[PDB]
């Protein structure tokens, strides 16, 4: 705390506040939603397997990542669960998880939660190496200081939050328009904040509606501040027998209540603050959005509907206030600083990636070695370990001998040696001089493998293996190639969990 | 009328273990997560959120609340959590955030818990039905009397005061002796409750009433006297002990006020002096006034004597019943009685299928060179599985360990010896099959004959004790009086 | 605490229990609930006067007579303001108090309240010494220990609560119905328990709804204990045209949740535990319960509906236990001693009513009489004071004098005397010789009283208190002519909150 | 984005008091519930009752909360409410519940509220319209740099800490005499911030550039220091004072922790030795190891040092501003200035308006015959009035008193003095109609006379201020002296 803060003019509290209230740049959480999730994620509570109840992952939250009573924990499984709040969600909820209408969710005992299919994306590769952990408060666990997203969340999610009075406000986007922006920057890190719009024209709010006016959208995404309105999809629609006018409303801007809304006209009709309502109705259902606005027959529907607009939260401004932690500062960000950001992510994980799944394939096919020699010599090591009288010592004998590498020889004729195996081991000049470790693997080895379908069974292993660590060796070798693993990615994300536009943008 | 099955679910204690509810599932999670007396401690709020995912998921502190209280010298007779960091104090202060203190079991809560994974109680479902739970505890300790339980605070009837654990140990065996004995033959090892905040009991007809019929009232009193300075001639009166569940800091207000609205007089100071060593409260006597007597006031207008009604109801046979102090014994002794037995038929059951899995090893290892060859030959090993049970195996130097009551009770008789020849099961060809070749040195022979030698032996013993009632009751007696010394303690109640 | 329970087996944390948790049998009220009220009551919080926010009304419990953190003081109000909880609503409502969904009221910041016109009944003559009062928490405060309750409000607004393992279960019922009952014991104190379920034939719920059998009513009223069965309001309706079968449910059993209840049938439905239903929907609205049940054409209405009665809360048993406080002990009750507890309560009630007014009334003919002189003395009193130094020499000078009572001597010619007052004041043989006290009084007038409607006024009222003197006399009198005074309050109580049964016995 | 401006309001203190809205409410209520520093303590529920109720009706602790913060010598540099009870302590143990403790206004706190009831500040209305609150202080304290503010916790950027009110009394009379004078110059009068905690702040530069641009950064240290016991050679570390805001408790553990994790080495023991009297943290120095280095270890890895982040962030004309040492002195000069200013008007029209009652009531009395004789002619109330009302009355000894600047200044010519002929208003017919016969005695001539020869000469005094722009600034340094006097104390924290 003290030696690392001694240049800011921000303290130790001051950068706690920091930490935990402003989103990481690059995957768009703050601790608490990573904590969830990876929460999660070790549960195998996957998208694609049995709800488990909330309560279940609550109570691993608590345990081992987040010691404190706070809701907040309860809070976040339900916001990521609910569809008005996350563009994509990333809990798939059942159960009472509350509505527009500003209504609580259920308890936790009450309600049942998975990952939602995309949340894979966010933590894919986790397990390869591919992001730092930090201690959890106890020391008795890892915690993902941030996630090997695929997904560039923090866009496509948006954020808020504050933090020494500095707040965030990103409005959620279009995953399919993000991702042709990531691409486009791809192929041109100086494409210009104008070129990158063409692929990611605004927001896009889960609650969809209207964005009237890029001006705002401009100066947000050239320079991260910038104020755009939000107007509900509301037209006047007429009776063709009667000629009452009825104001529909489908769509309302994003963050509003709707029940609340609707207090609110009752209210000013009540103060006779706004005119010409003969009846007020909500008529929404499971599938999608009805507020019935009954216009008086002396009254002008165009002239109520616009009186409404201005005098009520059918119509909002939003401020967008692009801030994000880069680095471990929380700076202003512009619409290429994000992307960027994020790609850099992508390239960052996917090399770790790569470096990890060569070293695991390393270690294997090295242990394949030691037992595709045992296997072709079971007579001696069987006759060998048989007369040894402590596994001790069947392992310090094992070791002692080279091996008359016998038609396993075939199978080697060297990039699948271990970056740390030292050079007097492996098959220095026609024999093979076994790891003391791979010793063991003989040893371990069961009854049960020396049979047929063993030996066609491994250096099938071995074969896929070499392949694979060809594979891996040619996208360290080009920058190329592993850019093209990262579209192909992008591509693939685009293909499975892009959706249409739901926000208009006028 | 459910509201009120429930209700009383919630508060009711189990008269075999002494546990509600909640407590056995805190209790369980601790013991789940292997958090030993002998371990690392562990930060609360990890045993917390495990209770809360897998067997407690309501929002109410009770959690948190049952281990804090089951680590608190003042609150039970014999501490159940061992915990580090503030678990708040007699004077009704907090604990700290469960972030902050940590905890395992007690050497005790082990007694408590034996031998619970050896099938010697039921479990029943968690509340999704993705785990189980004890539904009792093959308790060693005859928790309910020695630890007490109350429902009052929740609108219940249970109230049980604590005992010394020596005295009803001896109960016990009393009652394992002579099954007739009398209430008053009881009495004479358990005189009465033992607080683990000492004091005085006050009268033995309360105690005769409560532990006859389930029902009656006791009084306890402060231990305290009046002391002359020998310098000035000032009297003082100090108090050492109070009633159990009295909080210091309200009792020493009580008496503030008290004397602030001149409904006692006599009083020239109040002041709590208590360490971590000794409770000492202060009060000064007025020159003017005698010790004697503001004490004596002092008993009758504040909680320096205070009744407690004894009520004890608990759950038995699934119903509130209540009941006296043979009927509670009785209870526990029966318990021990079922858990013992359960778990003999449990050792007896692991003891054989385990022999059985090391002929098969054995075997193998007196007809390696064949075994591996025939191995060898097989394509799948499905093949050698169907293969190594086609034929018998002659029982080479391994006749001598085996040559008949190490045949698990579920093996048919076409399996294992016939004519001096090995008649091999499916599962016995996996054990072979997994065999790792490291168990071929020469301390394979070793290790394993050694194993199933300790094997008969248990066995041995295991059918001696189904084959002898009494055999069964010394086990249990044996038990009893290990907990009494390796448990025991003095008495810290006075009784008058 | 000591002294007095050294003969129950109830220890004192035992008795708290039960003083806090079971109600007081003569008011029906737990502390809880008489400390909401009473704040209330001192608040001014009237049914006639505007709205007061909940807040306010907590805030002063709090702080005076409830200083714990529990939501007892809110949910009490809360729950005493719906109409499918209280028979008879103690507190009149506005905004969201929840509803028979079991959804959450709004926090006491959003709602208002006042007391119910009924409630003013229940505190009749709280300040006429009618009741004890008891210190609260801090020794600053009085709180009512019993409420002078004109209403029977255990009976009518029934009760629960347990202490020590002891459960009170008691049903609403009707008022008019249980007034009828009161006046029946008052003139025949002999009124068997059949006599008296002639007035009282069983339990009336604020939900409606139907008790099958009486059996249940007639053990539960002739020894406090008894089950009943509560059965929905639920016909199955024929289409005309179609001949679709549609089972109607209009009311349910008090106490169950309707959200609930349709979850549970919905679940029914899904694991083919009751067959038959094509359509469920609740059309509840703020005018009745409607709840839609849609039969299968291939169905049968009468079975859909008889199964529905065996699986589900539309038909429930509801234990009466009729325990409550009866002279600070918890008795189990039957109906007779609940009337009797409640008779006996309103004859304590107006007789120290009674003997207050008459001590009020005296005080002030005393008084009145001390200025009745003065106003005959104006000349020599005024020249008196003007003469004398101080207000204190003033006193002592008017004492000392007896004084010609002038043309006031018509006006006394003695019912009228404090019975505190001693032999030698008053109008001793021809003279007024003066109480200190009224001194003060004269001292205390104010020159605007010198004037000529001042002697209207005066003598006026002196009249009416005479007048009002000899009716209180008459009252404890006569112990006919103060069962007359309860009788007739009974009677206006019933005529101006009785209404219509609403539960059907059959 | 409203959501802004809220958090905002919530969390801002005011720059003229020093105060969060949710203090001001509280001690508010305080102050209109009487609950004065020398009148009886009052339980805190009572005084949280009043705030949920009238002024604060949320859910949250904050209200309580802020009640023990106000009471704690380890949060406030100057308490604000004298409470007795437990109120938690330096170890962020909990206090008691609100039913137990009690509390009422320290001394100092009707400093802040002095002149609360002369319209010396601006009012709003409650949540719901049914009361009023002050919008800020009429305070006499310069509260916000002497008691500080932070906003930190919530998200928001206010950080100042506290500092002494000797020292910042001082500063304000530097500005009221050199309203030019520099940062350099205030600087003599502040050298810097002031803790309750005591400790050190080391190094000025932080100092310095906080106070000139309202930001800047600074270090607290741990006065501690090595012993060597004479008997046996062993060195200890002893902690006595720990920066503001560091929990003990916290800070003893990490310790314990970084010592069983060998991140730090060298210590034998660990304990803390604190009474009521003194912080007292033991920390044993090994033979092996050297006092000094262990020492500077800690300073190092613990919080024994912590830096603190200035950021004078408070509401100023109705907005968040940065401002700098010199704009918060001026803000609060100026607040003094305007107070005092309404302070005086009002007490002018207070006091001319009981001087214009006084005046009827002499006259009455001076014509006591034909009034009362005028009064006993009536038949209505009314009719006394208008006839009172109808003729003027001669001043009758009553001219001594009178002969003119105690006309209040709304009464119109046509009333009072005219020609030796008292012009009589319908108002101060009431109070002649209103005035009780006791007033008649001797002893009203007295009393009279005697408070309007009182009236005269505050109304003379008054008149003065008003007149002087210089007078009132005199006033101004008057209180504050004053204030210096009665509440000024020692520096507690060490500037190196
Ligand atoms: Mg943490
Ligand atoms: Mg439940
Ligand atoms: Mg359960
Ligand atoms: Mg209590
Ligand atoms: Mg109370
Ligand atoms: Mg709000
Ligand atoms: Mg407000
Ligand atoms: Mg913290």
């Amino acid at each position: 705390i003290e030696e690392e803060l001694k240049s800011s003019y921000l303290d130790y509290a001051m950068s706690v506040i920091v930490g935990r209230a402003l989103p990481d740049v690059r995957d768009g959480l703050k601790p608490v939603h990573r904590r969830v999730l990876y929460a999660m994620n070790v549960l195998g509570n996957d998208w694609n397997k049995a709800y488990k109840k909330s309560a279940r992952v609550v109570g691993d939250v608590i345990g081992k990542y987040h010691p404190h009573g706070d809701s907040a924990v309860y809070d976040t499984i339900v916001r990521m669960a609910q569809p008005f709040s996350l563009r994509y969600m990333l809990v798939d909820g059942q159960g009472n998880f509350g509505s527009i209408d500003g209504d609580s969710a259920a308890a936790m005992r009450y309600t049942e939660i998975r990952l939602a299919k995309i949340a894979h994306e966010l933590m894919a590769d986790l397990e390869k190496e591919t992001v730092d952990f930090v201690d959890n408060y106890d020391g008795t666990e890892k915690i993902p200081d941030v996630m090997p997203t695929k997904i560039p969340n923090l866009l496509v999610n948006g954020s808020s939050g504050i933090a020494v009075g500095m707040a965030t406000n990103i409005p959620p986007h279009n995953l399919t328009e993000v991702i042709n922006g990531c691409l486009a920057y791809i192929d041109d890190e100086d494409i210009s904040i104008e070129g990158l719009m063409e692929h990611i024209p605004g927001p896009d709010f889960p609650t969809a509606a209207i964005i009237n006016g890029r001006r705002g959208i401009e100066e947000a995404y050239r320079t991260g501040r910038g104020k755009v309105y939000i107007r509900a999809r509301a037209e006047v629609e007429v009776d063709a027998k009667t000629g009452r006018e009825t104001i529909i409303v489908h769509e309302i801007p994003y963050q509003v209540n709707k029940a609340r809304l609707i207090e609110k006209i009752a209210e000013l009709v009540k103060e006779k603050r706004v005119e010409g309502i003969s009846a007020l109705r909500d008529e929404s259902d499971k599938d999608g959005m009805r507020i019935v606005i009954e216009v008086k027959r002396d009254a002008v529907g165009e002239v109520v509907l616009n009186n409404l607009y201005s005098q009520t939260q059918l119509q909002v401004s939003f401020g967008i206030n692009m801030v994000a932690l880069h680095h471990g500062q929380p700076k202003i960000m512009n619409l290429k600083d994000i992307i960027a950001a994020f790609v850099r992510h992508r390239r960052e994980v996917v090399t770790r990636r790569t470096i990890f799944e060569l070293r695991k394939a390393r270690d294997r096919a090295h242990i394949l070695e030691a037992l595709a020699v045992a296997l072709a010599n079971i007579d001696p090591i069987i006759e060998l370990i048989r007369h040894a009288p402590t596994p001790a010592e069947a392992k310090t004998a094992l070791v002692a001998n080279p091996w008359q590498l016998g038609n396993v020889a075939a199978m080697l004729e060297d990039a699948a040696r271990p970056e740390w195996l030292e050079p007097e081991f492996g098959v220095r000049d026609g024999l093979y001089y076994l790891t003391e470790q791979q010793a063991q693997a003989i040893l371990d080895l069961r009854l049960q493998k020396l049979t047929g379908l063993e030996h066609e069974k491994l250096l099938d292993e071995y074969k896929e293996l070499l392949d694979q660590i060809a594979e891996l060796l040619r996208i360290l070798g080009s920058a190329d190639r592993l850019m093209e693993v990262i579209r192909e990615e992008l591509e693939l994300v685009r293909e499975q969990f892009g959706d249409k536009r739901r926000t208009e943008i006028t």
